[PDB]
């Protein structure tokens, strides 16, 4: 029995099998009736999909079915942990699982949510289906990467290629630097499903490519987006926020900046959350109607 890394068997759980034959853990919030629209959330590094369970349900309660999956190497799905072998392997995934949701509910539009790595699987998925989605929702999307981290991990990741450094890693994900919201930050520490483990080069390797990716496909996105973006983000640097609403072609962007707020708009002190979940509520509300 194919087992999730917890050693849960698949059979009990909602699940997926993507084109390398790896087994997905899924999720699913459907509202009572018929849905006005689907939505897929994409969550980050070194998270995983109940993570959103609040926002997921908040989306679901204005009559969208949400759905999502924990990415390869990520929570309760196959795969060594945080680790891909190539950047697209997660934007394939997520156009499987739109695929196949979509043609069990044909017609309705879709929208995609991203959070940091999420939102550059958001913004690849987007671009690689131009005209094909309603709108995306982008909370502190992977743009631009804080410079001084970038230069750090290119150095690093030259040493270790270069001098065959055994043992070597880039440092783990600082939760404490990643939301002023202590509680929050208690919680996702103890979470049995993230990863608490050093970036491996690989990965850190894939997530620049995903930064030049991104890049290229900024001028050709036109779905409509909002974009949330806090000024004191110090793994997203805000000036990637600014360089999607420059080069994005879409008809429809918006940004809100939170001053003074982390990363992780959604997992913030209180006040910036309501915020975010009360903006998010009214865009997709205004685009769902
Ligand atoms: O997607 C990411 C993520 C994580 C590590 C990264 N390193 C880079 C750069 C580094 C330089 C080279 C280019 C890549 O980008 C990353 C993105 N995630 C999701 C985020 N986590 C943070 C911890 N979280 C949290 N923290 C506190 C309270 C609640 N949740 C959940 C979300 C981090």
């Amino acid at each position: 029995p194919r087992r999730t890394p917890q050693s849960i068997p698949y059979q009990d759980l909602p699940h997926l099998v993507n084109a390398d034959g790896q087994y997905l853990f899924c999720r699913y919030w459907a509202p009572t009736g018929t849905p006005k629209a689907l939505i897929f959330v994409s969550h980050g590094a070194g998270e995983h999909s109940g993570r959103y369970e609040e926002l997921a349900r908040m989306l679901m309660g204005l009559d969208l079915l949400v759905f999502a999956h924990d990415h390869v190497g990520h929570g309760q799905s196959e795969g060594e942990r945080m680790v891909v072998s190539d950047f697209h392997v997660f934007v394939r995934d997520v156009l499987q699982h739109v695929d196949s949701m979509q043609k069990d509910y044909p017609g309705l539009p879709v929208f995609l949510l991203g959070h940091s790595m999420g939102g550059a699987i958001a913004i690849l998925t987007a671009a690689e289906r131009p005209g094909h989605f309603a709108g995306m929702v982008l909370i502190s999307p992977l743009v631009l990467a804080n410079p001084e981290s970038a230069t750090t991990f290119k150095v690093l990741a030259a040493k270790v290629l270069n001098s065959v450094l055994p043992n070597l890693s880039s440092g783990p994900i600082d939760s404490s630097v990643l939301s002023r919201n202590k509680t929050e930050v208690d919680i996702y520490n103890s979470d049995p499903l993230i990863c608490r483990a050093g970036l491996k080069v690989c990965f850190g390797i894939q997530l620049l490519n995903a930064v030049s990716r991104v890049e290229r496909a900024l001028p050709k996105l036109t779905v409509p987006f909002l974009l949330l973006q806090g000024s004191a983000d110090r793994l997203c640097d805000s000036k990637g926020a600014y360089l999607l609403m420059e080069l994005a072609k879409s008809q429809d962007k918006t940004l809100k900046i939170y001053e003074g707020a982390y990363h992780v708009l959604h997992k913030e002190l209180p006040e910036v959350t309501n915020s975010v979940f009360h903006e998010i509520n009214m865009w997709v509300s205004q685009r769902t109607a």
